[PDB]
């Protein structure tokens, strides 16, 4: 008996995880938000999958779904997951990402499955914020830098408390940034690949970004959902960092993406006046707008996943250069039909 | 200076109202929910229009948006608007549709606009529920029949209270059911037009409905948004019913719809056993499934818009027959493209 | 098996209801809010009674409590119950009085007791607000006049909806104003009795009120909680107005309270400048301050409780004059200490 | 000139802090919760103090109060502060202690006072939970052990975020346990001093406790509120541990309290069967009940306040022995009356 309940199923990770579990024969249930428009685009092709309307801010609907499903595994991937947006939607972010994790854990307990279900919490490298060690590992002290990070830090600890207080098998996946052709358009990587594709297809000339110098450890979401499953197959509930260990800047993501389009970006200027120009035509394709900057930036992330490699036999499979090429090519094809 | 702020701008009505106001030279602002997927499909062609991330359950976010926008007219169309879904998402529905209306009124008062802004609240014929008079007018006593109805009733009265307590120009548009080619696919009219369109195209053979006997007063959303604006142009803030005054059953909507694709439906059986088959080929095209029924149904609605005619000089332009035709043709063209 | 769960057990009504049910041999459980200070003053003498920490804004705590208690009767009396206060705490009032009622109903359902518990909702005459008929009865249309009234109106209908959708035995008691020596200090009657008692004791010289001309139908809370239990004893779940049918103004409550400490108030002036002065001593003891007015007043309330008299055989025992005397005498004794 | 706004003014710390600030000539404002009973007992003798009704879960009321008061200093002491209660009131504790801190910070920002107010957050040694270093200091990593600790940890970091993101002068006082004759009756120290006083007076014979072996750093609340004010007088906003650095067990607090009433307690038995019996009379005066234990105990706390001592010139004045004597003596006088 393998029955998974995935909150956040319509999102990037939930769509890949649903495919991964379905491939292993699981009965997969997802919680979907009511929307005035179609919002199951990433999982429509899958429709052993059953969807249920619900919301992490509504405790009763969570108890009803859990009681009906009686899941053996629960992956809480549901979240307002964008950092910039969390600065103006701070309360909504706390209620969903923080208190919502509590509501889900308490629904499991109310449903009497405290000793039967395994629970995965979608923790994040954003918890390290202004990093206290480089690279960051499980024992590196957290230092959140946004309402999103603080809300996720509450969720990380309430999951630890349910594990310690009630013996729930619950684990925190401390995942560093992971992208894919399904990444939300609002994250920097997908914003770049979509924009570069458009410029290639002549649908766009230039686009603006915020902080070009931010440095990230970027992996492919498909590889990372496999780590979530591996953490719930472990004999004991443990928390793990999952990451690539390699760092690149936003500037580098931009340069490599344009290379796939046949253009070489040359940078000129500083700060909000810096621009990215085609080395040949001299045409400006990238500009900077402070409106995209964060009040308290997270300047650098680099994860050390030695524990996961040794205990779960997990490892990144897709590297940075291949990730970038895949996203640009996927968006060129997508935009082609536009 | 005409600056409108529309909550629920990505929904059916918000998309038509944005068009209507843009056409009048308004500066239009909309509050959009953060989503992991693209969710501005109904208004993307409008890109005079400014969108702001927000949520009716986050008070500060509404204050920030209203201070930045400084609107002269606010239309609160945002809501979890589906009745059936409200039974399992009762709390979220009360928080968004009921308390959210107060959050928006309180943001207005906090932003110092109580004496300058005009506020439109999206009330609804669902307030009459188990109807206390036929037809229903502004003075017919309410009798909600779902968590949605109850939440909208709290919103109706908190709006009346800000009007009476603080002289805010605030009104309740008590609109009866209105549809269009942009209607959510989950509502009965669009579920029928889309399903009939697929059958015609050979992309579907049969679909199931819930209660065939329910009767509704159905108008076209494009006509009704005009009445919203007119209420905000009236000299005094008053509440108004907006409706066609004509009633049809779900069964008749089904019949007229198949008629537009050259099929005549004949019914057999009763209750959940009843079926709809092509009178010419005898093929079953419509079945019933209890899962679509509601615990406490709203059997009948017929609205009386005499007051709106007298003070607004308003009257519906599209009638029932034209509405069904338009939706079925629209969906045949949409399904044909994919 | 008689097990009652009372939300709002520390408040006026909850305290009288808990006593009434304990006298009938019920096992009584109440939900109490965590407080930094002692807050069980009204029910300490009762401590058959068990208390549980909880809050109507925390869903899980309500499920936990109900699951443990398995009550046969639930009385939802918990609420931010003050009208003036609701204008400045309109959202908290909505969340506790409106959504909190839904939270308790869903907890019942979640716990599998939808068919085994009888539920009483503390509805109110404030629902009639700007009254649409006089007197007001079960069928008089509602017209709320404050964030409190709107929130209680939502509660009223969500209770009807659980009754209609799921066959829960749930009832709305539409109670008109009821007071007692246990009434909160900031309601008008207790404000007047405590202030009049302090004046008699030489602890105060004068106090200010708001709208002296408001009219109310005032009963005694001890009489009204009996009606709540009667509603749950009824064969079918029905809604009932509970009231005295007699009206008095705030001004009359003031006059009668002063007569009980040996003073005759004589009014002079108008509106915010009106004052009540002692006939014998010539001292001003009552003034008016607009800060006590409500933006949208409820001018008049008079309940018709024919239905309850007929079906429940309920009748109020304490009349207005006796309520005033009891409140003033009790506060004179209370303030002496 | 000097205007303080204190949330949690009716509690133990708020009552002492109000007195400390009134002595310095401050105009002191407090936020008090609406209650069906008198709830201002600790501050009624103060009657330059003004009270405002409000709740940390209602943002509109906080904006209204901060606008009216325009404080130069805000002390956020308001909280559901009991650890045991937080296990069954986890969501309410999160909404008040965690999110409520965000609401108060956002209200300061909405009110335009981000650059003029100084903000003190009531952080706590419970943040160290399962302690990662002994003694604990500012740089010791947090490890919360209850819904109260997780909620306070969200609050600690959202305060840090407003300081860094918006230059708010905001500080976290990481205070270790502090008690007084005004401590809440449900906390262990006051439970013991009240019970022992009743025993001395003949009003009680025995009482039950939970975990006798817990160890704590106990100081006197009057000394500690002085530190809160000192942190807001510092030139730069910094976080500080405030504590005595001396540690005792619950068992020693029981033993010393009984000594003040002329009794020597002798322990017998183990775990939930352990009892404390009078050496002279052999009467049992203390028993153990597992219902007072916590699922995840905080076994030991010892604070290192070296930073505060050096930068603020603060030092604890009341030592443990005197704290116990004062509390038992005050409770004997209190109970003598009734
Ligand atoms: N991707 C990354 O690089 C990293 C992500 N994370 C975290 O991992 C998880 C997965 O991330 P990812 O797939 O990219 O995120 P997405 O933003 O793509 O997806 C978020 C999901 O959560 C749902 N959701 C949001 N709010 C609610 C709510 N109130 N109730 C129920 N569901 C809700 C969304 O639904 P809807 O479609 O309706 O919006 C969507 O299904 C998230 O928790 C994210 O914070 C952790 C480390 C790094
Ligand atoms: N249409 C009808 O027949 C009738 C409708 N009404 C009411 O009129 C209004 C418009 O109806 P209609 O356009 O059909 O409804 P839709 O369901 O099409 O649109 C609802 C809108 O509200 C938004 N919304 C939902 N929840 C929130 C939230 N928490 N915060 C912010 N925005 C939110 C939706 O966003 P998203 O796209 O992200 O879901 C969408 O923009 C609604 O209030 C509805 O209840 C009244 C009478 C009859
Ligand atoms: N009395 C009247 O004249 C009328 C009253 N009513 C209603 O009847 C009920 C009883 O009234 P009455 O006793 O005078 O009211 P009180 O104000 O004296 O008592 C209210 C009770 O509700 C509790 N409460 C408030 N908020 C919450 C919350 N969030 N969670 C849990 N409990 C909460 C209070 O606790 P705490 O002590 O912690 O504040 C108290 O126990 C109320 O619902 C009131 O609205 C109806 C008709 C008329
Ligand atoms: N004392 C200690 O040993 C330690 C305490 N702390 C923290 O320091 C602060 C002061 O502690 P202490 O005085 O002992 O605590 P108390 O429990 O004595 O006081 C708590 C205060 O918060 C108020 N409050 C609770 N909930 C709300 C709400 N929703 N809205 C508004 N006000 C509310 C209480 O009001 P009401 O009277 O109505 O309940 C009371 O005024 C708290 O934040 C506590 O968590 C930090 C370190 C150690
Ligand atoms: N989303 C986003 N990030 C940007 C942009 N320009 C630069 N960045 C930076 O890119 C980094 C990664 O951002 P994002 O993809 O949102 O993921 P995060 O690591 O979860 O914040 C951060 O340092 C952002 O500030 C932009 O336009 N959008
Ligand atoms: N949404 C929906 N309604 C259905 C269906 N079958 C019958 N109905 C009924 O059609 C009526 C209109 O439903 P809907 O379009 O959702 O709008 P409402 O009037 O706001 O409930 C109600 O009485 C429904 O019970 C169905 O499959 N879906
Ligand atoms: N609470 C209160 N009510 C007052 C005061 N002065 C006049 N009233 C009026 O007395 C009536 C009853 O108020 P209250 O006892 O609060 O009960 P309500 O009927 O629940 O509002 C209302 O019309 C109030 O406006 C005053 O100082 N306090
Ligand atoms: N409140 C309380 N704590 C107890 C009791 N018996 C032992 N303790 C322990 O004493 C310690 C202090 O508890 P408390 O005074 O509530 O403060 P905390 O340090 O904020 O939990 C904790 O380890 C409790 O488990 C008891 O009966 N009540």
């Amino acid at each position: 008996r393998n029955v998974a309940l995935i909150t956040g199923i319509t999102g990037q990770d939930g769509s890949y995880l649903a495919e991964f579990l379905l491939e292993k024969g699981y009965e997969v249930h997802g919680i979907v938000r009511r929307s005035s428009s179609f919002n199951t685009g990433r999982i429509e092709h899958l429709y052993n999958m059953k969807l249920h309307y619900g919301d992490l801010t509504d405790s009763t609907c969570l108890v009803k779904i859990i009681n009906e499903v009686k899941p053996t595994e629960i992956y809480n991937l549901g979240a307002q997951s964008h950092v910039k947006i969390s600065f103006d939607l701070a309360e909504y972010t706390a209620d969903v990402d923080g208190v919502g994790t509590l509501r889900l854990l308490d629904a499991v307990k109310t449903c009497g499955l405290i000793n039967s279900v395994k629970f995965y919490q979608a923790s994040t490298s954003e918890l390290y914020g202004k990093v206290q060690e480089i690279p960051q590992k499980e024992t590196t002290p957290f230092y959140p830098r946004s309402p999103y990070g603080a809300a996720k830090l509450y969720a990380y600890w309430i999951v630890v408390n349910f594990r310690e207080a009630y013996n729930l098998f619950a684990v925190n996946g401390i995942l560093f940034n992971h992208e894919s052709p399904r990444r939300g358009a609002n994250f920097v990587t997908r914003k770049i690949s979509r924009s570069v594709a458009k410029i290639y297809l002549g649908q766009l000339e230039c686009f603006s970004l915020g902080n070009l110098d931010a440095k990230r450890d970027w992996g492919h979401a498909k590889d990372y959902v496999e780590a979530m499953w591996l953490m719930l197959q472990n004999d004991e509930p443990e928390d793990f960092v999952i990451a690539t260990g390699e760092v690149h800047s936003v500037r580098e993501f931009v340069e490599k993406s344009f290379l796939h389009i046949g253009k070489t970006i040359v940078w000129e200027g500083k700060n909000e006046n810096e621009v990215g120009r085609c080395k040949e035509t001299g045409k400006v394709h990238v500009t900077v707008d402070l409106k995209y900057y964060r009040p308290t930036e997270v300047d650098f992330l680099q994860g050390d996943c030695t524990k996961a490699k040794q205990k779960l036999n997990w490892k990144p499979r897709v590297a940075f250069d291949e990730l970038v090429r895949e996203m640009v090519h996927a968006d060129v094809e997508l935009m082609r039909t536009n």
